[PDB]
């Protein structure tokens, strides 16, 4: 069910991430190789989610639906594109901050981190997904 009544992603009391802080998250108890999955992973177009100029509620529906889809298709890593902001309260950084929280709310998300520049750099993040 990518029915939105099942959308457990939360809003409110957003913990805004400063522009000087990258996106990084790693669950305890992962296998030795998981993090190289982030770096040396394959990110084709269908493994990526483009959130540029999407309102926050639309981002919440897309991320939920996209991660459900990616898991159903056996994707082990995905790219999320939120964009680069000019200040902490710009839309891109608000989106980035919500994406940071939402990814930790999925049981099957192992880790994430800021992308390399050839995958959008500080405007995107790599996400490791449990197979």
């Amino acid at each position: 069910d990518t029915l939105q009544l099942d959308n457990f992603l939360t809003t409110g009391f957003l913990d805004i991430i400063p522009l000087s802080q990258p996106l990084e998250f790693r669950r305890e108890g992962l296998q030795h190789g998981v993090l190289d999955k982030l770096r040396s992973g394959k990110y084709p177009q269908q493994a990526s989610l483009n959130l540029l100029r999407q309102p926050v509620e639309e981002c919440r529906k897309m991320v939920f639906s996209f991660i459900q889809q990616a898991l159903a298709d056996g994707l082990r890593n995905v790219l999320i594109i939120h964009g680069k902001g000019r200040d902490d309260k710009s839309h891109a950084n608000i989106v980035r901050s919500y994406v940071a929280r939402w990814l930790t709310e999925f049981d099957d998300v192992q880790a994430y981190c800021t992308a390399l520049p050839h995958h959008g750099g500080s405007g995107a993040c790599y996400v490791a997904l449990r197979k």
